């Protein structure tokens, strides 16, 4: 019905009028005023998650780059998703690449992007997330909690201190901190995954959130790329067991162009999302996983437009999934499906809930 209207109506005139980055405007325009209708899916027990010392009321999370700036965060949990991830945010404000950055691929039901952490800062961020702070201490006590990913600046010199800076201030607001070390848009920043810089980063990173106060206290996530050699996944396995880092975000964008792509604008530079990246991404989750004896809880995200999409990344190894890009082709029906899909598809695998499928696939 709704999923219908929006899928083959509403979208494909939205997509008519305007461009990818003008119609990701009005969406966090129109998420954050909360004039989308409420999310009628009242999530069941089965759904809950309890990892990186939170109760998630449902694993659906929305994936960094929707909301960039912190500003849709309300009308996003109105929306069904069981945690808020918001970033990638910068110490200082910055623009991001030249238009057009953000591409449609009808054709592959994926999206390019080159951005290039476009922010609106720290500072920004921060008044911002203050302002509903209490209100969100409420939400995560009710098992809706809230990641801040960070990023870095184009011009700066020393990529820790940037992530030291996100840390202090960003850290003390969220209930996870993210650090985003796979964005393919901003220029050497996918080096900083190679063993020796990622456990000098890691090390500065863990050290500036141990200093903050207890309550105040985010667990650290590292978010990687799907385009990691099987050299560079073993070595991020060594560093995060090695330092105890919290989890792993497995993964952004793809630099690859997958054979097979239609879309005529496949040969656009950016990190390519949706589902040709869908695979690739649940079997970097499946090999991290492994790596990690199951031990460090896993975000997976890549490709996710549908319950079974969620249900193979929770089995490869995921506690908890996110999406973006089934939201530029489904619209909003899309989290209430995938919710629905999922605790069907629990039920008939033998499944009392998600927590059970965690992994299912390593036993
Ligand atoms: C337009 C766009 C912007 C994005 N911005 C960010 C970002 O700022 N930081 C980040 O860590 N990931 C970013 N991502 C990556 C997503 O968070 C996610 O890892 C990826 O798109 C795979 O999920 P999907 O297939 O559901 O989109 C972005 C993706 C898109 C399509
Ligand atoms: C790149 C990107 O972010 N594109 C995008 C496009 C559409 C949507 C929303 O589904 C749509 C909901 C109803 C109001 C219009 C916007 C979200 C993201
Ligand atoms: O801002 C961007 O360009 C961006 C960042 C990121 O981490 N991933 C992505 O696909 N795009
Ligand atoms: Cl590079
Ligand atoms: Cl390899």
């Amino acid at each position: 019905g709704d999923e219908r209207f929006y899928a083959e109506h509403l979208m494909p005139t939205l997509q008519g009028l305007l461009d990818p980055e003008s119609a990701h405007r009005l969406a966090v325009r129109f998420t954050s005023l909360g004039l989308l209708p409420r999310a009628r899916f009242q999530d069941s027990d089965m759904l809950e998650v309890r990892v990186l010392g939170h109760k998630f009321r449902n694993p659906v999370g929305i994936a960094a780059g929707f909301d960039k700036h912190g500003e849709a965060v309300d009308g996003l949990y109105k929306m069904g998703f069981g945690f808020v991830e918001i970033g990638s945010v910068t110490p200082k404000p910055q623009e991001g690449n030249p238009r057009p950055r953000v591409f449609r691929l009808p054709e592959d039901q994926a999206v390019i992007n080159r951005y290039g952490f476009n922010s609106h800062g720290l500072s920004v961020v921060e008044h911002r997330l203050r302002a509903r702070q209490q209100k969100q201490a409420k939400l995560t006590e009710d098992g809706l909690p809230l990641g801040v990913n960070l990023g870095k600046n184009k011009t700066s010199v020393d990529a820790a201190e940037d992530y030291a800076e996100g840390v202090r201030v960003l850290g003390p607001l969220a209930d996870y901190l993210v650090v985003n070390v796979s964005s393919p848009n901003t220029a050497g920043l996918r080096s900083l995954q190679g063993k020796a810089e990622l456990r000098r980063l890691l090390t500065k990173v863990l050290q500036e959130r141990d200093g903050l106060r207890r309550v105040h206290r985010p667990a650290v996530l590292v978010k990687i790329a799907p385009d990691l050699t099987s050299q560079d996944k073993e070595d991020i396995a060594s560093v995060v067991k090695e330092l105890g880092i919290d989890g792993l975000i497995v993964t952004n964008t793809t630099v690859s162009r997958p054979a097979g792509l239609q879309g005529a604008l496949r040969s656009e530079t950016g990190g390519l999302s949706g589902k040709p990246l869908r695979d690739l991404s649940t079997q970097t989750i499946r090999e991290m996983y492994a790596l990690t004896q199951g031990r460090v809880p896993i975000i997976g995200v890549g490709g996710v437009s549908s319950g079974q999409d969620a249900l193979e990344k929770i089995r490869a190894g995921a506690s908890l999934v996110q999406l973006y890009t089934a939201l530029t082709f489904w619209g909003p029906p899309v989290v209430g499906k995938v919710k629905r899909e999922l605790e069907a598809l629990l039920k008939e695998q033998g499944f009392g809930g998600v927590t059970d499928a965690i992994g299912a696939d390593h036993r």
